[PDB]
């Protein structure tokens, strides 16, 4: 070339040549996964690992369009796969990893294993509606039925599938009706047709469990684990996993990895339902691969809270990570302009 490749840092270089690099988003959310998958994993391969962090994807890309891949797995979320794969920073993963029917569907790819799930969920106010909330997408969007307070996201997914199942749509087809522009624009048309009622458009998981905490909301579509997380706190809140959306988080192997069979070995072993169990105990998830439950044993109150329970996939839609991929541009316009 015509410049340095490398700096002299007069450092000794820590592990090994032979130690699988996994990153993450760091803090709890890592410590987690390292306790209950990487360490126990590592120990039984009789492999060594060393730990990195990163805040976006597009930092593997950096990693792959220079030529400096120095990591080996990446925690993506299944919204950055189809991006991911086709910016050619995936590896296709070996047939075998891991068993479909283990997880639930479209959780798995072939550059893509889930560790974890969670839901958009429909949760309300015990204080104006008891028991008798809205406990579909259609009870939901019906101000006559149910009159009041209505708590959307901010960003458009999960958002225009909730019109889309309010609109009648059965859970199964929700991608297929807003594959044309006449289904597209009945959703919009929907979602526009309750933007009065709609009292406040959340912008964070925090900002939203802070508002069922407060009582300012009288119904709210968030994420499982806010809703649940703020009843522990003491809010007067119920929920339901009827048309809630089923969200993805796992694994990858960069292309080009310096350890892509040792990293393979990795997520396989990872992946088996004796690691996944013990992810719920640290940290508020559900585990991807089903058979965790079988080691589990929780009580059926316990099981009801799961994202991924047998009980709450059969009522949920998987979210489509390739239609989002395709549409991004036109749905975030079009639903700015439903909130303004």
């Amino acid at each position: 070339s015509h410049h340095h490749h490398h700096h002299s840092s007069g450092l000794v270089p820590r592990g090994s040549h032979m130690d699988v690099v996994i990153a993450s988003s760091g803090g709890g959310w890592q410590e987690a996964q390292d306790k209950a998958l990487w360490a126990p994993a590592a120990k039984a391969l009789n492999i060594t690992y060393t730990q990195d962090t990163f805040q976006n994807w597009a930092e593997a890309r950096a990693q792959v369009e220079s030529g400096s891949v120095t990591w080996d797995i990446i925690q993506i979320g299944i919204a950055d796969e189809p991006q991911a794969k086709a910016a050619g920073v995936l590896e296709k993963l070996d047939p075998d990893i891991v068993n479909k029917a283990d997880f639930p569907p479209g959780s798995v790819t072939d550059s893509f294993v889930a560790n974890s799930n969670y839901s958009t969920l429909i949760a309300w106010n015990k204080k104006t509606y008891g028991d008798n909330g809205p406990k579909s997408m259609a009870d939901f969007f019906d101000v006559k039925k149910f009159p009041g307070k209505r708590a959307l996201w901010n960003q458009p997914i999960g958002m225009i599938e909730a019109a889309a199942l309010a609109l009648g749509t059965p859970r199964d087809k929700v991608y297929e009706f807003l594959s044309t522009e006449e289904g597209r624009k009945a959703a919009i048309a929907k979602l526009t047709e309750l933007a009065p009622s709609v009292s406040v458009w959340w912008e964070s998981g925090a900002q939203a469990a802070q508002l069922i905490k407060d009582g300012e909301v009288d119904m709210i579509i968030t994420w499982g684990g806010r809703v649940q997380g703020a009843i522990n706190d003491g809010a007067n809140f119920a929920y339901t996993f009827n048309d809630a959306q089923l969200g993805t988080d796992g694994y990858a192997i960069v292309k080009g990895a310096p350890h892509r069979d040792a990293a393979m070995r990795f997520l396989k072993e990872m992946s088996k339902a004796e690691y996944q169990k013990d992810l719920p105990n640290s940290f508020a998830t559900a585990p991807a691969n089903m058979k965790a439950y079988d080691l589990a044993k929780y009580t059926p109150e316990k099981m009801a809270t799961m994202a991924s329970a047998p009980e709450n996939v059969a009522v949920q839609y998987s979210v489509d990570p390739n239609f989002w991929a395709k549409h991004a541009k036109w749905a975030s316009e079009a639903y700015d302009n439903v909130r303004l």
